[PDB]
């Protein structure tokens, strides 16, 4: 078992907003992505604008201060650190992608579900239908469901 948060109340903060989308839509995408994981665990997530957030949500490009640079449009879409202090748990999204609420560009909600998976301690799945499968695939957002494998994984960690 890899690192896990040692508490069930977890805060997040949106450090900055991509100009690709309206602010309200970014807030909504992120809130709904956390909700996907809270629905199958004892974890609760609260958004704060001030103070010490556990999970910082960041949009940045290229080399952005951690040792994992982004690569321009395409390729790496985002990445996240496992549970831990400071940069631990933080999720970074490549601003060189075009973030959307839909099937065009890269869907922020689906990507955030995957990255939050990592922020909570999950690794990759070999189930092509798992949200934790390594490669991005748009799926109908209104019918989205975690796979049984994603649920097994997160339930093995919490709690
Ligand atoms: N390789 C691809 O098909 C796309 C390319 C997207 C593009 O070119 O615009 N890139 C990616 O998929 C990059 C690949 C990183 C790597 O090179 O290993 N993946 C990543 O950056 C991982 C981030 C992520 C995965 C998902 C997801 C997974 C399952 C279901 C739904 C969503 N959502 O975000
Ligand atoms: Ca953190
Ligand atoms: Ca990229
Ligand atoms: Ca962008
Ligand atoms: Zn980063
Ligand atoms: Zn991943």
């Amino acid at each position: 078992m890899g690192p896990v948060w040692r508490k069930h109340y977890i805060t997040y903060r949106i450090n900055n907003y991509t100009p690709d989308m309206n602010r309200e839509d970014v807030d909504y995408a992120i809130r709904k992505a956390f909700q996907v994981w809270s629905n199958v665990t004892p974890l609760k997530f609260s958004k704060i604008n001030t103070g010490m957030a556990d999970i910082l949500v960041v949009f940045a490009r290229g080399a952005h201060g951690d040792d994992h640079a982004f690569d321009g449009k395409g390729g790496i879409l985002a990445h996240a650190f496992g549970p831990g202090s400071g940069i631990g748990g933080d999720a970074h999204f490549d601003e060189d992608e075009f973030w959307t609420t839909h099937s065009g560009g890269t869907n922020l909600f689906l990507t955030a579900v995957h990255e939050i998976g990592h922020s909570l301690g999950l690794g990759h799945s070999s189930d092509p239908k798992a949200v934790m499968f390594p490669t991005y695939k748009y799926v109908d957002i209104n019918t989205f469901r975690l796979s049984a494998d994603d649920i097994r994984g997160i339930q093995s960690l919490y709690g």
